[PDB]
């Protein structure tokens, strides 16, 4: 099934997700409903804060073709080194708006796969940004925090305008 994804500035997109202790069948229903509105979209990741279920699992495909499926639960990074990266991103949550965001180009993601069994991987390049875009989901944030006060304002008040309307 496709799924409804919440926007900016929506307050449920600001919720904690909460870790997902067990793989069952449910949980990989919402992963495939998840990669469908995701491929659907299109996007190249997400979270399932973004269509209001608030477990701590992340999809992606950082691919053309959509041959990669990528499946990350109870995840978390760590940046392996002081470097920086300059990046345009966009939002599914915050659509028509992109935003050079800052993060660190190289980290260590840390997650449990499809099944629930613990990898450990080193991103660099797309896949650092997009689980780092992803983790934030996660917590509350999004990309337009990272942006100035007036800026982000600038930002609510259009998808305010645009949703109801
Ligand atoms: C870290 C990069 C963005 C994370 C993934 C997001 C999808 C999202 O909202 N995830 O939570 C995305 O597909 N964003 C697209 C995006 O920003 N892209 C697609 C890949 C290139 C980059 C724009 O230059 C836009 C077009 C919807
Ligand atoms: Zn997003």
């Amino acid at each position: 099934a496709i799924l409804n994804i919440l926007e900016f500035p929506d307050p449920r997109l600001r919720t904690i997700a909460k870790p997902v202790e067990v793989v069952d069948d449910a949980v990989r229903q919402l992963i495939d409903d998840m990669f469908e509105t995701m491929y659907e979209a299109p996007g190249i990741g997400l979270a399932a804060t973004q269509v209001n279920v608030h477990k701590r699992i992340v999809v992606m495909d950082l691919s053309e073709d959509k041959s990669e499926p990528r499946v990350f639960i109870n995840p978390e990074f760590e940046p392996l080194t002081e470097d920086m990266d300059q990046y345009q991103e966009g939002c599914l949550s915050v659509p028509g708006f992109y935003e050079n965001v800052d993060r660190p180009q190289k980290v260590r993601i840390k997650a449990l796969d499809r099944d629930g069994n613990p990898f450990e991987e080193v991103a660099e390049g797309l896949l650092a940004v997009c689980i780092q875009h992803e983790c934030d989901h996660l917590n509350g944030k999004l990309f337009v925090d990272y942006l100035s006060t007036l800026k982000r304002d600038r930002i609510r008040k259009k998808l305010e305008k645009q949703h109801r309307q």
